[PDB]
């Protein structure tokens, strides 16, 4: 039995090695420690310190510096005994605080243990690096093993939450929370890959090969993650009665199709268009006319084409499988990347002004190419990209924009396109995994994390918020439910506040009556003189000086700070209204509804993919679009017994073998891991009817 064996992989690489005689030493010490902060300005960092003496209220310890300070016994970091350094469940150490918290984590992250039970939910640190621990050896190991039984991982509670799908026959959810780079992807494939072994000969290696496809598409480099996910998703893993894996769904939510014509300093754009121009043969080059990452605007930008310790070409090789394995047509495959090429070209339009304000084009070599590959009529395109025509009353009017109104024109086109392709590539994966009526299943939430960049916009928002709402269900179930259950049943319990609550920021931006930001957005949607200054005005209006969690800026006037459970975050105000409307002339529809292209005319006549429903009078918003998404979730969680991991970052350089405090400090205590380790302590988990 690995398990019990000291020198099998699983002990080298899941367990905390033996201690020399040297430690035992200092283990049996009467010895007492303190953890201190020399600077009292640096929280976060802390010393050693030995208690020398005490009083009735009081101790005196000495400073690493050989000096002697004192402190109330009431606001004292007391450090545990050694023997507990490394324990695989923080729900046992005697003394439960921050520095103590922080330091195990600590010595077990610098032995490449990542993962550690904070009492009942999982904590996994991102490593930053490779660690054998995800072998079929590994999960053979942890197949139908209890909790305490085995070391801590993420295969365990994968294992607890199928047992508790068979033994209780309810559907479970796995919630795995985080901000940008933590390791909730790379967490969400090992609980799939883990599920789809145990409870497995061709759905299940479809199942895995339906990531990597949605990577391609769904993600990118951006300044916190090489791999960052731009979409958030909820797996839903499917059994049958008899605990077999009978199929696989996969809830897509909204993807920030903005990157697809910008992207920020050194950030890329999608991986499939590096992937592309990267792996396509000779002969598709010249078909699609493709050539450099530099020779498109869309991809020249950022000053950044490669990802360090990725190899383009290599992971499209792994994408056409991909592709190939889940079931893709090799003509689908193509039309696809004629997408993806007739995308770049799009970028590559330059419109310029004419004799007069109307935008005219003079080169039309990238309209043609664009035009070639997607199978519409140039002439057409041309006249749909600078002169759509719109209703004005009932009159046809056709308009003549300008520079500026055909730029962004032409970018509504392309991301429309990538966001449908978007859509169609998960509709077709569904398929293939969808074809049995499931009896149970098991959903991983992978959501895009908190983030803060120099600039935020409205998708920022939305992904924080979404993340405000993962932290929300986190504390409702582990402390609101909880302490509701003890009250129902009323075992003698004092109700305990443990000052964790994210409704405020939820009411700000969601709140109903009075209306939340998201309610102004919509509002100022369907003023027809409404402009992104009258939206900030509006907002400044309702929540400056008026909402705690909100922040009116002294020094800008087209920017707006929300205190999130993770920080404060100042959003700029910029393309807003643009952005919520997200409009798209409908000739640019007609032009392609004419698509020779089998799957571009899909993309525009599939009403599931090319139809938006109506607000009424006007089409729904994307905020709309946000939040029927997010109720959706969250309603959906409710028919699910929950388990959570909590996802941590080391550092924000995206460099192993270098845990910071401060980042990791701040995000412990957003997370509420010692007040969710406290009520483990305090409270009374498990409890069965007579
Ligand atoms: C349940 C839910 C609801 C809404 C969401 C998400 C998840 C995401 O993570 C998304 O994929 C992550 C990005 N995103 C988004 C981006 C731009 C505009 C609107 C939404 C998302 N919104
Ligand atoms: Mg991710």
């Amino acid at each position: 039995n690995p398990i019990h064996d000291r020198t099998s992989d699983y002990h080298k690489y899941l367990k905390v090695k033996q201690g020399d005689s040297d430690l035992f030493k200092l283990t049996v010490s009467d010895k007492r420690y303190i953890w201190y902060n020399p600077d009292p300005k640096e929280r976060d960092s802390y010393e050693c310190g030995e208690i020398v003496s005490e009083t009735s209220d009081s101790f005196t310890f000495k400073t690493v510096d050989g000096q002697d300070r004192q402190v109330k016994k009431d606001d004292a970091n007391q450090r545990n005994p050694i023997k507990f350094d490394g324990v695989e469940d923080m729900s046992e150490l005697s003394y439960l605080n921050e520095p103590a918290v922080f330091h195990n984590l600590r010595v077990r992250y610098n032995q490449d243990l990542i993962y550690t039970y904070s009492g009942l939910f999982l904590v996994a640190v991102n490593p930053f690096k490779r660690i054998p621990i995800y072998t079929q050896e590994m999960v053979d190991i942890f197949k139908g093993r209890r909790r305490n039984e085995v070391a801590p991982h993420i295969f365990a509670i994968s294992d607890v939450a199928y047992r508790s799908m068979l033994d209780d026959r309810q559907n479970q959810s796995l919630l795995i929370t985080g901000e940008s780079g933590a390791g909730k992807t790379e967490n969400t494939k090992k609980v799939i890959q883990y599920l789809a072994s145990v409870a497995g000969g061709v759905l299940e290696q479809q199942i895995l090969q339906a990531n990597p496809i949605l990577e391609a598409f769904g993600n990118a480099k951006t300044t916190r993650n090489n791999n960052s996910s731009r979409f958030g998703k909820f797996i839903e893993i499917q059994f049958n009665s008899a605990g077999f894996i009978s199929g696989a769904s996969i809830q897509s939510y909204l993807l920030e199709k903005s990157r697809v014509v910008f992207q920020s300093e050194t950030e890329r754009n999608y991986h499939i268009f590096y992937q592309l121009l990267a792996g396509a043969t000779a002969e598709e080059k010249k078909a699609l006319h493709l050539a450099g990452p530099e020779s498109f605007n869309y991809l020249n930008q950022s000053g950044c084409v490669d990802i360090k310790g990725v190899s383009d070409s290599e992971e499209f090789k792994i994408t056409r499988q991909a592709m190939d394995i889940v079931g893709f047509s090799q003509e689908e495959q193509m039309s696809i990347f004629k997408i993806i090429a007739g995308i770049l070209h799009l970028g590559n339009i330059k419109f310029e002004k004419g004799a007069g304000e109307g935008a005219v084009l003079k080169d039309k070599t990238a309209l043609n190419a664009a035009s070639t590959v997607f199978g519409v009529n140039p002439s057409v395109l041309e006249k749909a990209l600078m002169e759509p025509r719109i209703l004005a009353g009932r009159d046809l009017v056709a308009q003549h924009l300008n520079v500026e109104k055909s730029s962004s024109s032409r970018d509504a086109l392309v991301k429309a396109l990538y966001g449908r392709l978007f859509l169609w590539l998960v509709k077709k994966i569904n398929n293939v995994l969808c074809q049995e009526r499931k009896a149970y299943f098991i959903g991983v939430l992978d959501i895009s994390g908190f983030e803060i960049f120099k600039v935020n916009s409205f998708e920022q928002l939305c992904i924080n918020y979404t993340n405000e709402k993962l932290q929300q269900f986190f504390n409702h179930h582990m402390f609101k439910l909880e302490q509701e259950e003890y009250l129902k049943e009323k075992i003698n319990w004092t109700f305990i506040d443990f000052g964790l609550d994210s409704q405020a920021t939820i009411d700000l931006i969601d709140g109903r009556q009075p209306p939340g930001i998201l309610a102004l957005l919509d509002e100022q949607s369907v003023f027809p003189n409404a402009t992104d200054n009258t939206l900030i005005t509006k907002l400044h209006s309702h929540f400056s000086k008026k909402n705690a969690k909100y922040e009116e800026p002294r020094f800008s006037k087209t920017e707006f700070g929300v205190t999130h459970y993770a920080g404060q975050v100042m959003y700029e105000i910029q393309d807003w209204l643009e952005k919520n409307k997200d409009p798209l002339q409908q000739d640019l529809e007609l032009c392609f509804k004419d698509s020779s292209d089998n799957v571009v005319t899909k993309l525009f006549n599939d009403p599931n993919i090319a139809s938006r429903a109506k607000k009424g009078a006007n089409f729904i918003t994307v905020a709309a679009q946000y939040k029927e998404q997010l109720a959706s979730l969250m309603a959906t969680l409710e028919t699910t017994n929950p388990h959570f991991v909590r996802c941590i970052i080391p550092n924000n350089k995206q460099l192993p073998a270098k845990l910071e405090d401060k980042v990791v400090l701040d995000q412990l205590r957003c997370n509420g891991v010692l007040e969710g380790i406290r009520i483990t302590r305090k409270g009374f988990p498990n409890r069965i009817i007579y």
